[PDB]
């Protein structure tokens, strides 16, 4: 969705506490004290006193007595009316508590509850995430001042921050108006009693030399106030810049994260004690003042004295040793739509190495749409990113585009194991978020001699390793979805390890939205993937869509296993249907992915092929899983079947399937169809050319004199390869099972001619070759 | 201005203590503000008494009774009648003690916030340049000292700032005073007794095992009276002297500093616990002498076991690389009017490289005068301190005197890159002040001459590189100002920086004053030029005596307190002059400081030409600009016109306008007058004998064969310099551009000697030479 920014979670905050604010107390002295559980109790003894003494004081009324019985008659009456005077005090302060207060205060308590946790959910991200940051970092050669930052903030930060989760756990956990805790019969007055209690001790701790002081400190400390003036923010900056932390996002990414974390805490207390201050009785205290201001000097404090020093340059977070090719010249291009812009990147590999790339339209000051959002996943790139047993060729370049262009299409080429790529980027306007499409600038080359020459050199290589080279691994992008105007790679040989970077305008896109107090608009970086062929593949509506169920064992219910996030549940027979097969396109690479609890039944099935099905793994706490497939020849009536088993208990939800964009190759001399099969030998789909026992394959091939030309394939099954000009060989080489990696130097081939792809010579032979490429230097 | 010392502010914050040690009324002099409890008792008896009263009074009405039933009834009536008026009377008095009790209670709190102010202007600069420390304390090797006196400190002082922040929501109470101020008549009784429950509470959080222990164990620290010794003054110290710290002022200025703001955070701490106190009824307990007990404590500790182990060297705060020269022989003279003495040194670099000393008068016990300081600005020094494209020799030489001695000429002079100074002392009693004129020392390089006829060694040498020398940059002085005793040069070659440094009567300036309480009449270190030819250069306020506002609009902006400082303002017309060209002289540089925000009409004329402007640059708040400038052949007639650039608002203030005493030069033989034009050539201002086309100078020179001779030039225009005997040519070299290096050995002169400044033959490009120096060696 959208995360509103510091600013818009403040106004938040503001409209709940003036919500708050204002509904009523009429004093009503919430002490503790009130017994409050002989609400029934009390009313007989006052019933039983009230008669007793009415009759008594009558009988005196009736006057016409003997003096002295009177008087003791009147001693006895106030006596009497002395203690049931008393009695129905404490009795007339529970039950004007009970009828008048309990229900407003409930009723304001669950109003703040919701928005509370509505609130909470603008955060949720970036909670884990600091998390995960708080376990990647490490403070060796850390200086005096850090100690000191630490002792002076630790003990506030943990009681706001205990107080926040207690508070607000609290205000759930406590019995809504329903009950309105009435005399009903009891044990109501024992739980949601003890619950009120705690509650009512909670807040009342709140008002001493103690909780206004520690918010106050806080906030110093970080505004950098405090004996000898670090903020606390400056240092976290030191911390994060130092190296080690190679995770997602930059720099400023990090620590504008920090600090959201940080503002909101500090929010959340502020709300917390003005919620005590209206449960205990009066004298309210607008605190919203002081909460605004504090905000703003430490946005201030961001703003001036840190920022400015940051880089938006960010990496891959993790490395991979992966296997690649060199007989290939893969090529591939991530072009956004013509009104889109490159927002970052991503490799995975555990189906297969897999690049990543989301797309979006912009809105002014480089704000990101929700929608317009897309992903989209490209093959191999293991094999543009990896050698086999050969150098590849890396030209490095920190290509960067002038400020308000913004990188638009990043296509990259690797020739003969020389990895260059090609980075074009178009005009964008931050005032109006229009990106222009007549304004480009375009980098060919990826070095530093032709960025101060024009001239070929300065790239780097690496010498390809036995069991893999580290290519790059994880996500590419700001913790914030954002348009890059940088972009690089900076491969370090040295260790054989590949590194992408770019440069972000996360710097500007917020200096101007957020710092200035205005209508933010952010994405936190998508986790996982944010689009599937499988329509409202995140059940969580309570409603199906496109998804169906033809049994009531299986049901939506929200709340399958538990309320957090529905998972089609289905039990013995419980089977959820979805008509699936006009989507997939034939003969295409797809790669799955879902969360399931227990042992589902899932089946891609057209009735008569079912592409893909699982029904074997038991998961107790919803383990996802990701496997891969092709479409078939002819996948449009395929269907979802989310089945539960033979019999079992299922979950499931979250059921992603997306078209893997085949890789793609450089244009090369040979050509698949021109070639001469010689009897007993089939080529194959991938122009493979297998021989089927004795025969071969040719094609005749035309070469010039001043021209280098290089051979390159591999075979399955030993074989042969021969280049004869007419009666010559240009090349003739026995291959079992490996690349070839021959380079045909200057020969002007007289006349025409071919590479006789005969293989080995018997009946049961088998010589299936892979890439005939003629690629010519 | 002037700052009172430590002794001073705790003079003040016991005059103010007492001030609100005696005003209130009694009446709690039988209650202890409780004056409310019983107020409220007293109320409701009294609503029961009259309820009961109104019914007795009724059934009377209904009459129709026996006489004595009756009377009696009656009598009764009049017994609880009289027992309302009793109680009436009572509360009455009870509202009549508040009612005087409260008004009296604001007005005290007006005059505590205001003096309060008053007084915590007086540090307020001291606070900040704690921060100039802040950021250079990354200290390390010895930082358990520094964990463990924190770890044990600062509970205590974060509570303290906490308590007097709550002093500017008592400045907030203030300024809701005038909302009730008026309607004193009796409604105070629940609008003034609320309207300041904050105060009301916080009061109350000043007693209890609590913040009056921590202000004690606050103070035993400081003067180290802990388990193990070691007050925290000592660890600071330890700290603050250490590791590059590199700002103005010695180790003693920066303890100081640091112990001005620990007594006055006291100081002000025990103000706010009496002013509470006299507050929330009375027991009027003053804590002056023990306040004062515990601050001469402090300083007790500080002079005995600190400031003995103190220096009072100092160095410059930054360095600078500019290219020099070689060509010049730079004199620079630095000396006091003989009343006066120097007080310390500044170098600015931004509008130009510019040397600043301040010289003053002297109070006795080495204190300066407030209205006798000076300022003077001193030219391109770089010329002084950096050499261009060859070595340059600098005489490293530790100047000292005895003490009472105080430098009052610092004489500066490079010959032939040879760097030395002469330093010239006075005698002056520390009793009286007064100066003495007749007991000099002269100590100018001859240190080495009481051991070593070679006074000219201990040296050292620096060569120039292409882009020039960390020469010093900014202030030479202690954080307060104070005539030195000390000065020397340290430069380091091994990276290039030169050093200026001298010892400071600092440890004498106090030692005698503030540690025994007497009068401590400092100057804290300015930051900027605190002169300047236009009065009132900043603003008064409301009076501008200098200014003329010639329109109405041309007011002063805020002309009291609401936009921060003093700032003119013009719009639509705005404009303020002033007739300054009385102050002016002509074919002078002069410097051009002043802050401004938004678009100002920047104008200094003569209404005849503008010999400054600035139109353009709107800037966001008050940004400062400081420029350069020559003044004319003619400035009589000049003033200075602040205008508005246009229609918008504009703000202006700080208009500085300085002479820059221009560089002055060692005699040559050399002469500018001497040279003779010979064909269509002419002398230039600068001295630069412009050589119209064709066409020569030339100029008898009476050479020697005994002395090694030295002439340099350099040139503008392709030329030949010409050195010839009656018949010899001792020198013939040609120049383009560019400067001239020669060395001629022993001159064999044949009477007629002389140097012939000729060109080349090009008509159009004129050969101008720079510097005429045949300077003899």
């Amino acid at each position: 969705d959208y995360f509103n920014g510091i600013y818009g979670f403040a106004t938040g905050i503001k409209d709940i506490m003036g919500m708050i604010f204002k509904t009523d107390t009429g004093g009503s002295n919430l002490t503790l004290d009130e017994i409050l559980k002989n609400q029934n109790l009390l009313n007989d003894i006052s019933g039983k006193l009230d008669g007793i003494n009415g009759d008594l004081g009558d009988l005196i009324a009736q006057g016409n007595l003997n003096s002295e019985l009177a008087k003791e008659l009147l001693k006895i009456s106030n006596e009497q009316n002395q203690m049931l005077n008393h009695v129905n005090a404490q009795l007339n302060a529970i039950n004007s508590t009970l009828n008048i207060y309990l229900p407003k205060i409930t009723s304001m308590l669950n109003e703040v509850m919701k928005q509370n946790h509505v609130l909470s959910l603008q955060i949720e991200f970036l909670s884990k995430q600091l998390q995960e940051i708080s376990d990647k970092l490490d403070i060796i050669n850390l200086n005096v001042l850090i100690n000191s930052t630490l002792t002076e903030i630790t003990p506030a930060y943990q009681r706001i921050k205990y107080v926040n989760e207690k508070f607000d756990e609290l205000t759930s956990t406590v019995e809504k108006n329903p009950k309105s805790y009435q005399d009903n019969v009891t044990k109501e007055v024992i739980e949601n009693l003890n619950e009120l209690t705690e509650l009512a001790k909670s807040v009342t701790k709140n008002d001493m030399d103690s909780f206004e002081f520690y918010l106050q400190t806080f906030h110093d400390v970080m505004t950098g106030n405090n004996l000898f003036g670090r903020s606390a923010l400056k240092t976290a900056s030191e911390l994060i810049t130092k190296e080690n932390v190679t995770t997602r996002g930059s720099e400023i990414g990090k620590v504008y994260n920090f600090l959201i974390v940080l503002t909101s805490l500090q929010a959340k207390a502020f709300l917390t004690l003005t919620a005590c201050r209206k449960l205990l009785g009066l004298t309210d205290i607008d605190y919203t003042q002081i909460m605004n201001h504090h905000i703003d000097g430490q946005k201030r404090e961001f703003r001036i004295n840190i920022l400015p020093t940051l880089s938006n340059n960010f990496s891959n977070p993790s490395y991979s040793k992966n296997r690649g090719s060199d007989i290939d010249d893969p090529i591939v291009v991530l072009e956004a739509a013509p009104g889109y812009a490159l927002i970052g990147f991503e490799i995975l590999n555990d189906p297969l190495p897999i690049l990543k790339g989301y797309q979006a339209r912009l809105k002014p000051n480089y704000q990101v749409d929700r929608e317009s959002m897309s992903e989209t996943i490209y093959g191999d790139i293991h094999k543009l990113f990896c050698p086999k047993q050969l150098e590849q060729k890396y030209y490095i370049k920190d290509i960067e585009f002038p400020e308000g262009y913004v990188i638009t299409k990043i296509v990259f080429e690797k020739r003969l194991n020389q990895l260059g790529y090609e980075v074009t980027a178009n005009f964008y306007d931050p005032s109006t978020g229009s990106i222009d499409l007549n304004k480009v600038k375009v980098e060919s080359w990826k070095e530093k001699s032709c960025e101060e020459d024009s001239c070929e050199d300065e790239y780097s290589i690496i010498k390809a390793e036995t069991d893999g080279i580290y290519m790059p691994l994880g996500v590419v992008s700001e913790t914030f979805l954002t348009p890059i105007y940088g972009f690089g790679l900076t491969v370090d040989e040295k260790n054989q390890k590949i590194t992408l970077t770019g440069k972000s305008y996360l710097r500007e896109s917020l200096l101007e939205t957020d710092l200035l107090n205005n209508e933010t608009y952010l994405i936190a970086s998508p986790d996982g993937y944010i689009s599937s062929i499988v329509e409202n593949w995140n059940i969580t509506s309570d409603n199906t869509g496109s998804w169906r169920a033809n049994n009531n064992n299986a049901f939506v219910d929200k709340a399958d296993t538990i309320k957090g996030s529905s998972s089609l549940y289905t039990h013995k027979d419980g089977e959820f249907s979805q008509f699936i097969g006009n989507k997939l396109k034939p003969k295409t690479n797809y790669v799955i992915q879902y969360v399931i609890k227990g042992r589902p039944a899932i089946y891609l099935k057209n009735n008569k092929d079912t592409l893909f099905e699982d029904t074997k793994n038991n998961f107790s706490d919803f383990q996802t899983v990701t496997k891969k497939f092709n479409s078939g020849v002819n996948p449009s009536e395929i269907y979802f079947l989310f089945k539960n088993q033979s019999e079992y208990e299922a979950w499931g939800n979250n059921f992603i399937i997306l078209e893997i964009k085949s890789l793609e190759f450089l244009p090369q001399m040979l050509k698949p169809e021109d070639w001469i099969p010689s009897g007993n030998v089939q080529m194959k789909d991938g122009g493979r050319l297998e021989i089927l026992g004795d025969g071969y394959f040719k094609q005749f091939i035309k070469l010039e004199n001043d021209s280098t030309y290089h051979l390159r394939l591999s075979v399955k099954g030993t074989g042969r390869v021969s280049i004869i000009d007419e009666s010559k060989y240009l090349l003739f080489v026995n291959v079992k099972d490996e690349d070839l990696t021959r380079v045909i130097k200057n020969t002007s081939s007289k006349g025409e001619c071919f590479i006789a792809l005969e293989g080995t010579y018997v009946e049961n032979s088998s010589t299936i070759f892979s890439n005939v490429s003629i690629v010519k230097e």
